[PDB]
């Protein structure tokens, strides 16, 4: 369920992420900056259907943020890429956590799964796909 996602995560690898950020409309400074980040996540949950994610994106953007949501309930988001009017919703599909953002008539999706102990996110904006993986801290 949601329990398996809980706790701290640190980035392990990233592919095509700047290109994804450009595709969702981020300015070049932020897409190139975002591509270089090494984020840390702190995930917490309540009741198996509420989550809070605190993110330290890290250098070179140095943006910290958080999202808080209930599964199935749309919420407003103000992401680092500066898109306006973003409406987000998160739901489970099997063992995967699927996060959809809608803004300006467009949609983008993040699919999150645990694979051999790593948190793997696949990001899709139209034909542009990216992937990032996170690991647990050893201490
Ligand atoms: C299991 C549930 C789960 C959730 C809900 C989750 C959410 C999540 N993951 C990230 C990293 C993070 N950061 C960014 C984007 C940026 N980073 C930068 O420093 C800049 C400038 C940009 C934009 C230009 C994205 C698109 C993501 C989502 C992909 C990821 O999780 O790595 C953020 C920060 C997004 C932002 O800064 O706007 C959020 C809310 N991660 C999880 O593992």
């Amino acid at each position: 369920m949601v329990e398996k996602f809980v706790g701290t995560w640190k980035i392990a690898d990233s592919h095509n992420f700047g290109e994804y950020l450009k595709a969702i409309g981020a300015p070049k400074e932020l897409s190139d900056g975002g591509d270089a980040t090494t984020p840390t996540l702190y995930i917490s949950q309540k009741d198996g259907d509420k989550m809070t994610v605190k993110i330290e994106n890290g250098p070179p953007t140095f943006l910290d943020t958080q999202v808080k949501f209930k599964l199935g309930e749309e919420f407003d988001e103000f992401p680092s890429d500066r898109r306006k009017g973003v409406k987000s919703v998160v739901n489970l599909v099997g063992e995967k956590l699927v996060y959809v953002q809608k803004w300006d008539g467009k949609e983008t999706t993040y699919v999150r799964e645990i694979k051999d102990g790593k948190l793997v996110v696949t990001l899709t904006m139209g034909d542009v796909v990216a992937v990032r993986s996170y690991r647990r801290a050893t201490e």
